């Protein structure tokens, strides 16, 4: 008819626009995925740094409190053993 | 010519295939972005949990070591002050 060519013109125009917009999206998404991949690696090693220091300091803390305790006990035993002789 | 219609047939076929493959990519990427967004939030709060415990235990550790030190000093001062009278 008198419309049959103008039909494809507009259609082709659309496909080629959409495929512009989508190649654009795919690009913005590839970039965001790169940046998020890096953020994940960074957070993972920062989490590991805090965890490993936490567990190391927990061990020292256990060690000290166990000492402060055995020392606190021994000084109470001697101080009662003092007044029982005196 | 005798080629001019078969030309668009194959072309249109391509655009419509590519736009299939790209709508597919955009979908796989939207999903991966969702999962990475969540992983980032999870790692951020796990990092915070380790950091806040680390800083709390560091304070207790400082407190103990300062005590164990003032106690260790005082018991050396008294023990030298002992043998100087005796």
């Amino acid at each position: 008819n008198n419309h049959q060519i103008q039909e494809l013109e507009s259609n082709v125009d659309d496909l080629l626009h959409q495929l512009q917009l989508l190649k654009e999206e795919n690009n913005r998404k590839s970039m965001q995925i790169s940046e998020m991949g890096k953020k994940i690696s960074d957070l993972e090693v920062e989490k590991t740094a805090y965890r490993e220091t936490l567990t190391n300091l927990n061990q020292e803390l256990a060690r000290l409190t166990n000492e402060e305790q055995s020392h606190r006990t021994e000084i109470f035993t001697l101080n009662a053993s003092f007044k029982k002789q005196l």
